């Protein structure tokens, strides 16, 4: 799996044995051009009050 | 867990025992920004011939 991690958009690093999952981090209360976060995961990281997470499964899918 | 399992905005599901993410279907190509499936997943899916999914890990978040 290589997933973007950063927030532009050809800088990719391939995830490591554990991690399946790529994440995009996106700011909850205030719309925003390009995401907060992006890597890999393990398990997909639950929401929390600033940052809402949103994972897939998929090559460059973040 | 609580995921939508319809294509309209309230309906949702006590997810199965062991189904820990929530998904969301859309078409791939177009700018239909709502859903073509929801419902719960073991692992998420990987991206269809013509559905992009993805997944989230929180009551309702899909």
């Amino acid at each position: 799996l290589k997933c973007h991690n950063t927030q532009l958009p050809f800088i990719y690093k391939t995830c490591p044995e554990g991690k399946n999952l790529c994440f995009k981090a996106t700011l909850k209360k205030f719309p925003l051009k390009f995401p907060v976060k992006r890597g890999c995961a393990d398990n997909c990281p639950k929401n929390s009050a600033l940052l809402k997470y949103v994972c897939c499964s998929t090559d460059k899918c973040n």
